[PDB]
């Protein structure tokens, strides 16, 4: 019909115009091969309560431990000391008190602080609990300090390096462009309006980049995800094919709907005391897991996609004059 | 023909009856940007040949190290201490054993106990083996103990958060649902009768969830596989898009058609003696490791794939005719 | 027309000929669930030049620390010992000069060696420099040792078990293969031309069998990838499903062009002096970290695909008439 000219019109526009363009569906995706590498520099100070003014090297005092592809940052803490194997009193809880040694005799004595022995103990003058063998002293409950002992982090930097390959369409690169210079990447700093391509991200600014704050985070912890998005259309220069950086808080605020607020996880270490005994320092550390998510697809041109899209499209267009000519008088 | 109107009454239901309700492929795929965090809790006593009661808090003594989303637990072990920068004899083997200095002398030296000086040696008064230098006194050469040192560890309990975001469909969710108050999580326990929604999963009723048991995996170790699988259709609502979580043994049973038999690996301890001098405790254990695998597709609804399926579905009818005109008569 | 017999056949031997044992689009994909365990076994032996003739037994010594796929092999080093909390003078640098109290007072001193405290102080009798409160001695800016220290780690070996699962085909295999006995990979070591499906490699082969140098790149460090690739036909024996082992070098060499280059990270060793004041040991370790990149798809066969291909195959023929006819005459 007179309709059949201007629907195959429609649909060569339609394909063509809207399908390939638009959907690249011409193209045979292909996932992408990664791994990661993370340099983090910086120092911090912390003036301690007793202990007066102390360093930590964000090399080697700050990142426990140094791994794989993410990494965590120590940003506060509380440090239990001179902890050894011996019995002591539990912590004042209703689950834990006690009138006398009948009340302690458990599953969840090895759940809370320590292993129960029968014996009842004063925790102070003023009270009773439990007594268990455990590293005693016991950590004491406390808040996290605030602000943050390691605030200094904020400012610490982060190099991170990612070679990237997709296997099918044998192609690899590296997020670090050849147009750039060495001696360029001797102090840059990334920033989305001048420094695009500058692989040295500022924890601060990372954090900042994802609507959060590294400050009222940095108290009690958290996981910061840096997504890196690899999309390259082979067709096009290898030129073309550049990562995007994006930014996202991963846990949750909220106080309620969870468990484990924020990141911390405790440590120890541990000294073969003169004496011949053991003794370990305890360290309930809160900080900053930065997870670096890598993904992104890519696609050449291809006979099979597209003819098979095609194809579909000379079908389609069969239908179409149903459609027009009902529409149509 | 006749045949033609019943062939296009089969194809209407074959592709959206079977095609589309059952293979959903009007949909367009996306995979899952995932990251997993984990705390263990629990406590474990051992009352060790000679050192006596002691406890193990999961939490630093037990997990070496604190991975990023997979994790290791203590189970078992053999502890080699007071060991030194020294020379000392060989383990007796048929390899290492020697009549005299003539013996002694190489590339599978560096592959044993340590590096072979010429002397030859007595390992005691009965026998005699080729010198080295290593870290003396040599790790005794036994079977780990039986039952597991750390068996408490059946009944210890992991806490897992998972977020997850498919970039794409700009959409992401995490296992922790909101429906779930925070009072809840304060002592739940997942079970796949009574508490599905509950993220705290208990060590032993993940190894036994997975045909298998703790007691008998944990005296020499293994892998533990915590499958997580997303599947969202996304054109539902975003709340019946839900993680399942599957279990399954990783590491191989058999004795023969294998070898590092289960899951173990050595770490030590360094202690600087008052004496200036260094020492080490070394230590071979044997534990599971736990592995969090996520994985999911998801996807909303689309013009592309499904005009592109239907096309192809009117072509496909074309040949239906002859295959009807061919069985019939 | 005439042609259009010719076409027919044309299309029917593109499809079945062409699209499917070479494209093989009549199957459905599926990716892989991975996980790989490793184990290195080796010793090393180092002639320090004061500390004389030392053991490294890669396994505890070796590996900092002990990661959950990938890991890192320790080559070099430079050891900086009875470092302590304390104030000390910075290392020459036109931007650390100083001449008097005056220039020393800052954000790019916690980028340094340490936090600047006001005082001027005398790095030596030549010269003079800030002085800083930090680990002190301060670490020798030296360039690493050559040749290696743990240079015998070329001749390390590793295993290597990867456990890998279709979700989509419930199926899954493991890279040790069935047929292999556990009395040979009791002594085997992975060959191209001999032994194929020995999953046990050798450092030095694996870096050599990637175009490298496991010796020019033991001094400075780096990253090797190895490569693993599961492609799996489905509808073929589960038997003629098998690993195929590439490898990479994953850093860049080139000076110009980069940051942080090869493969380096410091780390430290804690010590409760007797006086119980703290001491600890830095140490800047470069080494090889080797990565194990898993990945394949696999398919059975599929109707809806296949329809869905033969479909369009249907359309794609109708315009091969309009080809055939403005092509010939
Ligand atoms: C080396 O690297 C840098 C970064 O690309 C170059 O600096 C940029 O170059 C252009 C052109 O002059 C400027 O318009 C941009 O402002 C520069 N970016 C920044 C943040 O400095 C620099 O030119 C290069 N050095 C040489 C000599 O090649
Ligand atoms: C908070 O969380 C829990 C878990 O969902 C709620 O307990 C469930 O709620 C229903 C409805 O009463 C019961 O039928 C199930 O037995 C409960 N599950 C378990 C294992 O307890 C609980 O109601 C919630 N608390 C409040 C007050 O909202
Ligand atoms: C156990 O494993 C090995 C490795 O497959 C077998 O050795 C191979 O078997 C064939 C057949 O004789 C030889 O042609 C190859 O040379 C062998 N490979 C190597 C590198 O040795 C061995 O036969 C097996 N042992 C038994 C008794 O089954
Ligand atoms: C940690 O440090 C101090 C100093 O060594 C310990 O001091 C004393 O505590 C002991 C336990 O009751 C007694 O055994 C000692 O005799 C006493 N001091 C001396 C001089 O020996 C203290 O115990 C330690 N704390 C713990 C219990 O972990
Ligand atoms: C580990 O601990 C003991 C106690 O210090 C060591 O005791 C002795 O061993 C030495 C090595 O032959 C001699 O050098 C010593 O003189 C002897 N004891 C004293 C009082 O010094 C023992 O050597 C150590 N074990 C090793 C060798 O690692
Ligand atoms: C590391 O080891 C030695 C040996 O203990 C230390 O020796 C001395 O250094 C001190 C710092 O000025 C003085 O406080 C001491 O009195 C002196 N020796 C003695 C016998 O106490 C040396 O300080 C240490 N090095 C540092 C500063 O880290
Ligand atoms: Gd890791
Ligand atoms: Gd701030
Ligand atoms: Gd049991
Ligand atoms: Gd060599």
């Amino acid at each position: 019909g007179t309709l059949n000219r201007f629907t195959q019109a429609l649909v060569i526009a339609y394909v063509i115009g809207y399908v390939f363009v638009y959907n690249k569906g011409y193209q045979d995706t292909d996932t992408v091969l990664s791994s990661v590498t993370t340099k983090v520099k910086g120092i911090a100070l912390t003036k301690t309560s007793e202990l007066g003014e102390r360093i930590w090297d964000v090399a080697d005092y700050i990142i426990p431990p140094q791994e794989d592809g993410s990494f965590f940052v120590l940003t506060n803490m509380i440090i239990t000391t001179n902890q050894t194997q011996s019995k002591c009193a539990e912590n004042p809880t209703p689950a834990s008190t006690c009138t006398s040694h009948r009340d302690c005799k458990g599953f969840n004595d090895a759940r809370g602080d320590g292993v129960r022995t029968g014996r009842c103990v004063s925790y102070s003058a003023s009270v009773k609990t439990c007594e268990v063998l455990s590293w005693c002293p016991l950590e004491k409950i406390v808040d996290p300090p605030n602000p943050p002992l390691l605030a200094d982090a904020e400012r610490f930097t982060v190099l991170i390096k990612n070679n990237i390959r997709y296997p099918k369409f044998n192609f690899n690169k590296r997020n670090i462009l050849p147009n750039i210079n060495s001696s360029y990447l001797t102090h840059c700093v990334f920033s989305r309006k001048t420094d695009p391509d500058c692989p040295i991200f500022r924890l601060g600014d990372i954090v900042g980049e994802a609507e959060e704050d590294f400050q009222i985070m940095a108290v009690r912890g958290g996981v910061m995800g840096v997504q890196i998005r690899w999309d390259c259309d082979l067709d096009m220069p290898q030129s073309w094919c550049v990562p995007r950086y994006t930014f996202r808080r991963l846990d949750n605020k909220d106080p309620d709907n969870n468990v484990a607020p924020g990141y911390n996880f405790r440590f120890a270490k541990y000294y073969k005391n003169s004496d011949g005994t053991e003794t370990r320092t305890l360290i309930k550390g809160y900080g900053i897991r930065f997870d670096v998510m890598v993904f992104g697809q890519a696609g050449k041109f291809n006979i099979i996609p597209t003819l098979l899209n095609i194809g579909a499209g000379l079908a389609l267009l069969g239908l179409v004059n149903v459609i027009c000519d009902w529409i149509v008088l």
